[PDB]
């Protein structure tokens, strides 16, 4: 059931000094990070991230939003994360997300893109080609947090 | 998108020193506070607010309830504010209101009135009425929060 | 509608240090602990409190898990507190629990039983029951909470 | 008694930061009243007026200019030696030097041409009655029981 | 070694104020082990038996009057010298003079005959054991791992 | 200008706990800006260069086993002052004498063979510089407006 899934903190969390929250919400679940790093996203490598949504309308503003400052990309490890994370993350327009989760309690102003907050991945299968196209094996890691025992048989 | 809504800390938050906490809930969903102040309503400016009840069976109460003690009113600015705000508050009842809204975490107790920690506009309509029977143009301000350049295009 | 209601956090929360956290968030509902004490659950007392679960698969793993280390029983009172406490509690598996409950923003996690934080009476009669099992008459208090007053009429 | 009344103002830097509810809370979690509240937008007159005694000092313009920047939200905090009390809470003056767990210590660092420090709390109980008549006319102070008011009846 | 146990009182008013929970979250995020802890409702005899050191002071009466006032909570830490440090997490003995960042500091202020200050925290170790076997049997103490008792062996 | 940069490192016992985000909350809030930011696994040989100053120490066995245990978040930290305010905010090497409010008082206390302190922080600005460069590599920092840089424009 333990699954690895993809978070992306975007622009607008890093410059309104979000990450800290963000990233404790993960810890308090159980969640283990099991890689991290703070990058500068070029326009090629947003745009191969994004590519489901190259022939909407709103794909250009995206890009821009996404590459607007640089990220906190990490990755996730812990029972059916996938899904879980996304769970935490709520509604994709914030205005829409329940108060609780990240983008309904963090988000709701927008510009040409709809800022809001983080990125999780959709699926095990998008969670594994979105960690390849951010981190190389060298960067992830596994390791024990301190609860792990707990839940051990 | 960009609306105005009306928010009333009433007496029950008051009294136990929430009023910090709630408004950081709406500083941190990016609502702007372009007006506040800490007021004492007396029946007449009671009865006006909540004209609408005037006939149901809780009225007085409401009245006895909302006059208790002072109250801070506050004008909260952003995109789609008022369902926003709504939506933050909760269930009108606080028993039933949801985990993660304000009066979900905060309310539960009542008296003869439903004593639940604020009052949210219901539409952009009621915001108006609302927020002209406690301001005047000279105690609503229009100003740059931190990150509100980031979402102008 | 004031009842009375059990809780009991479990050896998970205590392991990861979330009492306070936990104890929190019924304090500041309203609701007030009327009894309290850590206390180390032996099978048999274990068994009783979960007699309906005696023929089902994961009884010894959820009779190991509450006995795994001390735990934290407490009686919480308050307008409706059974079906409040039930809902702050979020869903029996906390990966379907909903951001802003206790389960949904603490547990994921689970060994060979379903690890969810916390315990909470399902019913008045059940509460009731548990309240008994747990507590002499000598153990439960009553005391008035700094905003009692507000609410009487 | 030893009840008092200090004024406090949350500047411009912490209502830009979205800094009003936690400074608030900080406050109210202490046991002190808030009997009085409201956002304003200080004017140039209101502002030299508050800090006159700084009138003949340097960096009196970059002063004015910052608590004028943008409104900020004036209050009046009731308690127990609230002034000592609340400016022990505010920390020292330049926030670099504020010890961690005062708000300066934890909310402020960068500053401007003026010294960027998230509020102002009255200096002493003389500072605070003249500052508390500055922003507040009677009318906007009140006298209510918080919660817990009763628990501490001598 | 190093490993100490010292007896705390989550006193009537932060009962009475619902702080019980974030007191306790403190000792938690600090890495002090609760390893015992009731809530129980002091009597005169037992609240002079803890305070006997006191009994031949003024304010005693009062102390007796505030202790007992409504249920308290006890709880046992243990840690890393234990007494000491929560002794420097609860602050000064009057709230107002505690520093912002400690217990006191920052949910103590108002005071009624009696100087109210939320929490008790045994003075040094001798106290320690005397206070934590007036209030817990040995059988209410129990000895168990927390999440990252591991990470620490030596 | 006033405005530097200064290394922090998330040890092992922050990781394992999960203290993570709580500890960058912190910076953030304060208003310091993470310029660069790493979750690595430090190896023994990269461990020792960085307390090079300590390899002539008793400790130094035990404190290459620590910051090795697990894998770290490395992070540069920039602002007004930042190697002398973040060194504040961390608090006393030893936990145990760290004053509440700073981040080895709040959330550190318990040891192994190695003082367990939560994060490590440059203690000046040459050490700073060497140390940020022994981590990071000038591509993996980043210069970016914070949301009220605009602020504080002189
Ligand atoms: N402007 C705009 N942006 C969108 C819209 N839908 C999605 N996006 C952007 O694309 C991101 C990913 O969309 P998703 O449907 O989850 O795949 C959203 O988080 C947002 O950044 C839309 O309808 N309009
Ligand atoms: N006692 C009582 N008060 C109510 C009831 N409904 C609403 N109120 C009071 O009136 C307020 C506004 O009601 P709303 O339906 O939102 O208009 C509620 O927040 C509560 O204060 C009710 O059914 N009984
Ligand atoms: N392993 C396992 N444990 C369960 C399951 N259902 C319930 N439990 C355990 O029994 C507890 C109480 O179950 P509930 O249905 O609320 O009665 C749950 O919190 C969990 O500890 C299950 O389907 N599998
Ligand atoms: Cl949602
Ligand atoms: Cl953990
Ligand atoms: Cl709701
Ligand atoms: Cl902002
Ligand atoms: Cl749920
Ligand atoms: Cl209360
Ligand atoms: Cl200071
Ligand atoms: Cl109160
Ligand atoms: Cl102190
Ligand atoms: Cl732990
Ligand atoms: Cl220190
Ligand atoms: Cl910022």
């Amino acid at each position: 059931e333990t699954e690895r899934t993809l978070v992306i903190i975007k622009p607008d969390a890093v410059v309104r000094g979000l990450i800290g929250e963000i990233i404790s919400r993960f810890e308090k679940k159980g969640l283990k990070i099991v890689g991290m790093k703070m990058i500068w996203i070029d326009r090629e490598l947003a745009e191969k991230h994004y590519e489901e949504h190259r022939e909407k309308p709103f794909f250009k503003a995206l890009i821009d939003y996404i590459t607007k400052t640089p990220v906190v990309v990490m990755v996730l490890e812990g029972r059916y994360a996938v899904e879980v994370v996304r769970k935490m993350a709520g509604a994709t327009d914030p205005k829409d997300a329940a108060p609780g989760t990240i983008r309904g309690d963090f988000g709701l102003e927008v510009s040409d893109a709809i800022c809001n907050v983080i990125h999780a991945s959709d699926s095990k299968e998008s969670a594994e080609r979105e960690i390849s196209l951010f981190f190389k094996p060298e960067e992830l890691f596994e390791y024990p947090r301190a609860a792990d025992w707990f839940y051990k048989k």
